[PDB]
RNA sequence: GUCCCCUUCGUCUAGAGGCCCAGGACACCGCCCUUUCACGGCGGUAACAGGGGUUCGAAUCCCCUAGGGG
């Protein structure tokens, strides 16, 4: 009854403990590690390698064979690649929101049984799996403010059933703690950040490495020039940084925010106030529909939906808009719904799976 | 080529003799937050056009050179 589990390890405590957890549960544990990004320069690469050490070092202090892989290939092709066009089209893609659909769960898992010959797989993901009615459902896991369900909305029960998530049963604190008392090197290590598989770094310069900058002009809700523009794909609805504005005579003395990008004319509509009308919306239309349930959705649904990782369950109503498209209707208005980002709907503990935001439902005003 | 009024941190400005080694907001910066991008939170840097006066005291008074005014 003791099966083979491959815990992907990304040098983080999460993964770490996560494994030691299965270990305890019994499962013959074996960890793997993915090299999926051809290091830009060195200061980073340095890190990259380093992580692997902490990686190994953990498996070692535990007694688990750490493997290695270079899915770097797929990544760029099946992930980064798209991630680009999306931005090129002046939209805001969630790279990580796919790390999981193409690499972490498809690719990984594949190369898990076809090679590493394992049955079950496990990520460090602070989420949670629950089987019911004979189908595997995706849950959030205690400490919602620290849950990660949002990213695994593309996952589909078949995929899930095959995976295991230790941690999603614990509380973030415990996790680090355990690792501390275990002597695990990772304990007391900043929980990453930035694109999955790629190092956290100042965006602006990074995106600049794959696209040219055509500095347009920053307009205004009241239609009137005001700021420069130094590029355009470096922004997203509701953003507030990098706008220079210092207000004038008629200025609510409050911060200015994006509120609509003008792709063609290459403009940039900016308003003032994290509440301005042009900043809110009452719903949206979502394509690229993925249901954990992986079963046809027709008709109408009543639930909640996040609109950006760590947003906040916003009660809404879902109408089966079309082929794949869906019209969501926020109970109240929503702040800066941004297309491209993924909208995930939950029915309580359960994440039903989301989709890509493609249509912003403007406020009447 | 006669008498008037203007000049403050990057920006918009608080300030009408001592409480201003100049205050606020927005920006810029940093940390916190955070596996996207962002929001958010907490902090930080930075200005009296310049030179003489007058007063115990001067951003605010007078006086000289650089921006608008029937």
């Amino acid at each position: 009854t003791a099966k083979k589990v491959i815990v992907g390890m990304s040098g983080g405590v999460d993964s770490s403990v996560s494994a030691w957890l299965l270990q305890q549960q019994g499962y013959q544990v074996e960890g793997l590690f993915m090299k999926n990004w051809e290091e830009d320069d060195g200061e980073e690469y340095c890190t990259a390698a380093a992580d692997l050490a902490d990686a190994q070092a953990v498996c070692d202090k535990l007694g688990i064979e750490l493997h290695t892989v270079n899915f770097a290939a797929e990544y760029w092709d099946n992930v980064f690649e798209l991630f680009l066009a999306e931005y090129k089209a002046g939209r805001t893609p969630n790279p990580d929101i796919l790390c999981n659909k193409e690499i972490k769960f498809k690719a990984f898992l594949e190369f898990a049984a076809e090679d590493l010959g394992a049955d079950y797989i496990a990520t460090g993901h602070y989420v949670r799996r629950a089987d019911v009615d004979g189908k595997s459902r995706l849950l959030r896991g205690l400490d919602s403010n620290k849950d990660q369900s949002y990213f695994l909305y593309t996952l589909s029960h078949e995929q899930i059933a095959q995976s295991l998530f230790p941690v999603g049963e614990l509380e973030k604190p415990q996790v680090r703690k355990i690792a501390e008392d275990l002597g695990l090197v990772t304990a007391k290590k900043k929980d990453s950040t930035g694109i999955c598989f790629i190092g956290e770094r100042k965006f602006r310069e990074f995106l600049g490495r794959y696209l040219p900058a055509q500095p347009g002009k920053i307009i205004t809700v009241d239609g009137d020039e005001i700021g420069e523009h130094q590029g355009l794909m470096y922004h997203t609805l509701g953003q507030r940084k990098g706008l220079g504005i210092g207000g004038t005579k008629e200025g609510t003395e409050e911060p200015w925010y994006v509120v609509d990008k003008d792709v063609e004319n290459n403009i940039l509509v900016v308003a003032q106030g994290h509440e301005h009308p042009r900043l809110m919306s009452v719903g949206l239309i979502a394509q690229q529909l993925h249901w954990v349930d992986r079963e046809p959705f027709t008709g109408t649904m009543r639930c909640t939906v996040k609109t950006r990782y760590r947003q906040t369950d916003i009660p809404c109503t879902v109408k089966a808009l079309d082929d794949d498209r869906i019209e969501v209707i926020f109970d109240e208005p929503v702040a800066a719904v941004t297309p491209g980002q993924s909208a995930v709907f939950y029915n309580g503990e359960v994440c039903l799976g989301g989709g890509i935001i493609e249509q912003r439902l403007p406020l009447p005003v």
